[PDB]
């Protein structure tokens, strides 16, 4: 079961690796949901950023694209 969860992430590890940037998190966002526009995925990705250059973490991208894993 490689296509489990880290399946859209494996993906987007072309630029850094297990640590990718907020940007492309809304892409991957506006591909899961269907209601809401971009400035609102961007508005929870606004708050998301680990500092790292604009960076999301393994469990917390985790969390989020399970809808909400607390």
């Amino acid at each position: 079961m490689q296509q489990e969860l880290r399946e859209a992430f494996r993906l987007y590890d072309k630029e850094g690796n297990g640590y990718i940037s907020t940007d492309v998190m809304r892409e991957i966002l506006a591909e899961l949901d269907e209601t809401l526009s971009s400035e609102d995925l961007d508005a929870m990705i606004d708050e998301i950023d680990a500092d790292g250059s604009g960076t999301v973490d393994f469990e917390e991208f985790m969390g989020v694209m399970t809808g909400g894993d607390e």
